[PDB]
């Protein structure tokens, strides 16, 4: 496609249309793209800086933008976001389909404070998919820079820049520079327009349901077992104490004590912290008794950390200092910003198959009992993979993150993203844009040194990304109704999720997808 | 094949020829096959010897001798070795041919010093493989008695013998004893040969790549995350202290603090070493102090551990006590031997995904935090699997193994060989080879007891063995050099990897594979 | 091709892409052209100058600018020229592909400092292809303005400019002078874009291999000769002296005595200089000592010299005064400059077959010896071809020159060209360019007088050249590793061939080809 300066290279497609077992998603975005770096690539580290052994880092700055929609809100609204969670057991992505339009190139020059913007016309802009992978993918980092939930908000292009190996502000010989340039990229002028196509792997549904049971009560409450379990290990007699072995078979009275064919999910602990500041320790404990991973002398903290339940029984109060997802709020700031500003996940109806994630997973034996010596107890506060255990991943919310980029590793383990979401081996390419730099006027006679003197430019065109989502239905014998994501009718100043009088979209707060339920 | 007494039954075939996504080694050896246990299988225990719990066994010796290739060097050169690591992505075994041939059978008689050796023509050797993999594996064990690097190099083939099922220096009911004379084997004399194929199952490629990014280092250093942490828990007001929740987003300042999706590898921590002696705690901790596990009352020294990096940043001078791959050094000894006698190897590579070996996993929160009690932290000094973790496994060396059986088991997990290497649920069979009794002039009346008189003889053959080797060819858009191994150009009184006056082959330093550079 | 205004005529292809025997490179830079010479063509001369006869010169300067990629690095990037010369003994450029295109021809006007650009739509600039080779061809030596090594660089195309016949400071009947606008050239508008195709002649590869023996150390060293040389010329019986001709064969003990069958190549002796200051000579003898030639009164620096080897032995500290290589530094400058902020190059490999650049050829019998007169022998500083002679050329590096145009003349010889690459009797052609002049309003009453008003005006576009390069694949039976060009594996302040942090690009070192090693 390509046609003349006055004519549209693409209309607006923003829909979703509901198809039984599928749905398609379809949001078109206003862009802009400002001209990064001046055109350079730039090398950046941490040397001279605050320091901070670990945080560390050494990378390139690019001059090019990039495209994101690693984000539920880019694709369903609240409404759909409601529809898909209220009535389906899973979903997960099937076909992706980009297009990129409209492409409008303006020249800015500002003399005097008076700043005027006019079209270049011949002016181009680059853009190429990441299809071989072969560019540092920083997509599956929960970044800002995503298309904008409301439809009719424009948005500024991120600017792309990378991590290579570093030894602490330092570069090492196996550290990689790449330049965006020595790829194939078509070029495009106003009438141009770029397309593109994307099919996903076989991933597992996301489970969009909860459990109606629990690991440990999952027998017949009216029948005994044939299994029989050491009960007492001193009768009594009114002896006060006398040795003996005593063995009982299982019963409904004593479900905790049952033989049962399985174990909750692995548990690496996490801090526990309160709502309300009274209850919580004096001091400041965030980076000093959190939970983190040694990796190469630095230390990183254990964010969403493995998927564990947030809080046991009535006691919402509490959550895992750093294991559970906080999102912003429009209004919130930058470091400042008290819990009033912020949203906290609630990883709630996985209780029934995962550990709490403040709690310890439970107890060992530490030695071996006898007549002169106590039977003793440990504490077990990190537990790895055991043959089994059943689990849940982290949920998916609908500002939350859609899928990441498996690492190329010799191994890894049930690739769940931790953040929540899609593993992919090879998952959306990452989509390269750029303005191509325009020269000013060159000296009357010839110059080595580099060029420097370019005409300032920024570019605005519409970008479109199509979903295919295969949805996973439900199945349920439940006699009873359902618990359902619902809006509060009652009245009320602002409509959840709209703008406001001064026109700002807002969400009022996080949601997710567990509302049904399926046996275990 | 067979043809006469005057006619070779087969050529030297000893070649590497490359093929794009192929290379296929071809080595031929000299070996000489001694008559083993004079004829005899017998039992053998710890019974009687040094004892000490942890190194008792049962087990019985074979007359028997076998044929090992299970060594890189067995079948690439140097520069080949220095070929496939420079270029290639990865790479692993196809097919293997396996060829026995120029039997000669030699007779030795020796009366009174003057100890003379003629040929007995009319005299067998007999070869067999397990194919069915019903005999005791061997081979996946690193011994002795490989084919040599070099060619023109003569070797003795080592003698056969196993381990059976031990309760200290004593045997089981369930002990097995293999008698290989119940297999059928095929007898060659002098004119035969013998020939066989096999074709190695689908394993991954050995990862002959590094990172060029780092598991904690995957986020765009430009951009802000939209998520949320707790970032201080204690407000500073100049009011000393007061509680208070803030929360700050994730910063390209504060990377350690960001959420991110992954973790990194298992860790199973090791007691850290010095190269110069000095450095190092006196006294004797090698068994005393090292990591090991406990199996059936007796226990064995976890040594190549899980794959962990060998030391952190610069201090190259560090290792794990029994967590890497040390080796020989052909004038070095016994069991005296000082490091100037070995080479030890560096695994730096995977210090990007992979815990360092000596120092600690991370940490983890041990108590519930409140006002009247200080929030507390554990280190973790073991880590099991956790969903969402990632690694590298153990390189492989130029002097290393290439695979090794994956045990028959109900269950197992990532079976890489720990040695490093390709595991194989069918690995290439175990070839037997023996020479045949002959017995010497027997009674000119018949006696019922157990023959004892036997010519002594012993035989030489050559040996090939082919590997056609799949490679997984380098898609980098990396700018920059990369690291490759390269000799030292400056002059020098020897050449890596020859021969000296004294016609002695010898192995300079071990070659790992990791020099090109993949983006995580 | 071509459409409209608002339609891009070309995209950004640049990559490189392997194919077992050949290669293909593609560059994609921006360049700038300015409007040289005010559209005028002009005299040159060193006429009222500071003269120096051997500097004396005439010519003419064009308003024409032309395309320049003579240099390898503007087809290869680091970590391809690293794959090229670790695994090929050779190589050579096949096919050639240009392409102009994404035409932008801006207009400025500049009213009081305040100086505006805009797009004159209608603008043209003209190009064309010196086919026929009739234009005095300029690419050949090693000037400024070719493309870029680092792709993301916008470059300012050269002017061009001829010298013809110069009797000092004046010209002579037989002096030419071209108009390029006496050439039919193509048009090109916003819309229009050129193309054009090459093939080169056949070139032998050039040789990216250091030979693995020196050409007098070419013999068995087990075995004696059967020939035979006057080994003294007067015998010690203890008679003092008693003549005699006394003969012996030659022996592995006397290799400098054998009688061999080739001779070194040849020799135009160099004067020596020290990288540390002080081993030199007081005085300035970088002319007056320098080795140079005479063509018509007047002298000429004989510069990058008959291919030697740059020092003997050890003494990489020495390095001939004018026969090696010296590249800039990006920080380096005009004539200042000391030899902190140059590259020079180090002819090493060749000293196997070459003579030593600085040191003399040999040495010759100069008088008739006899019982009266002493037996004399000269030095010989220069010398000529010798039938039995062999050598090697020059070695090129990645920022090094191409091709050159080998001189149409009646005779030449081993036409190599002296500064390194392939020399080609029609060499890629070269590629003029200029922006079409756009007068300004002309009086209202008509002047026959010459025009000078000009709207004043520039131009941008994108060019991509493409070439195929034929690999000759190496067949190498040494053993031992080779020496391969590597990165540093230490850590570091900056990577080798990369951008700092104020994004300038920035070669590290000179890099030749030849590291594979094969035998004389």
């Amino acid at each position: 496609g390509a046609d003349g300066v006055g004519n549209a290279s693409g209309n607006w497609h923003c829909d979703s249309t509901w198809l039984g077992d599928r749905v398609i998603t379809t949001s078109t975005r206003t862009w802009a793209l400002p001209t990064y770096n001046n055109h350079l690539y730039k090398q950046i580290s941490s040397a001279s800086t605050g320091a901070s052994n670990d945080n560390h880092y050494f990378g390139y700055s690019t001059p090019w933008g990039y495209f994101d929609f690693n984000r539920f809100h880019c694709h369903f609204s609240p409404r759909d976001w409601q529809r898909l969670i209220n009535n389906n057991w899973g979903f997960r992505p099937k076909r992706l389909n980009f297009k990129l339009f409209n492409i409008q190139v303006k020249e800015v020059t500002t003399n005097d404070g008076v700043t005027t913007i006019a079209n270049n016309l011949t002016s181009t802009v680059q853009v190429f998919s990441d299809s071989e992978y072969q560019l540092p993918y920083v997509l599956g980092s929960a970044h800002q820079g995503c298309l904008p939930p409301f439809p009719a908000d424009v948005f500024m292009i991120p600017q792309y820049g990378y991590l290579t190996l570093n030894n602490g502000s330092q570069a090492v010989g196996r550290s990689s520079f790449y330049c965006l340039e020595y790829f194939p990229s078509q070029m495009l002028r106003t009438g141009n327009n770029f397309t593109f196509s994307y099919t996903f792997e076989d991933v597992p549904f996301h489970s969009s349901y909860a459990h109606s049971q629990s690991l440990d009560r999952l027998m017949n409450p009216l029948i005994d077992q044939y299994l029989y379990y050491l009960n007492r290990t001193q009768n009594q007699s009114g002896s006060a104490q006398n040795k003996d072995l005593l063995f009982s078979r299982g019963s409904p009275a004593g479900m905790s004590v049952q033989p049962k064919n399985w174990l909750p999910g692995p548990c690496y602990r996490q801090q526990r912290v309160s709502k309300t500041k009274t209850d919580n320790n004096n001091s400041n404990f965030t980076w000093t008794g959190a939970s983190k991973y040694n990796l190469n002398g630095r230390e990183s903290i254990i964010n969403p950390g493995t998927a564990m339940a947030s809080h046991k029984d009535d006691k919402d109060k509490f959550f895992p200092m750093s294991g559970v997802m906080i999102f912003g709020k429009e209004s919130a700031g930058a470091s400042n910003t008290a819990l009033d500003n912020v949203m906290i996940t609630d990883e709630e109806e996985i209780k029934a198959t995962n550990p709490v994630a403040t709690e310890r997973f439970g107890t060992v034996a530490v030695n071996l009992q006898s007549s002169s010596t106590d039977p003793a107890t440990g504490d077990v506060h990190v537990m790895g993979a055991l043959p089994g255990m059943v689990w849940q991943d982290r949920d998916v919310y609908l500002q939350g993150p859609i899928w990441a980029k498996i690492p190329h590793t010799d191994g890894h383990f049930h690739p769940s993203p931790l953040m929540g979401g899609f593993g992919l081996k090879h998952p959306p390419p990452q989509i390269l844009i750029k303005n191509t730099p325009v020269p000013a006027n060159p000296p009357a006679e010839f110059s080595a040194t580099k060029f420097a003197s370019f005409i300032t430019q920024y570019s605005t065109g519409q970008v479109s990304v199509e979903i295919e989502w295969e949805l996973q239905k439900e199945n349920s014998k439940r006699w009873n109704p359902e618990v359902q994501y619902t809006s509060n009718y009652a009245k009320s100043a602002n409509v959840d999720f709209t703008v406001d009088n001064n026109g700002l979209y807002t969400e009022p707060r996080p949601i997710g997808t567990r509302y049904l339920t399926r046996p275990l």
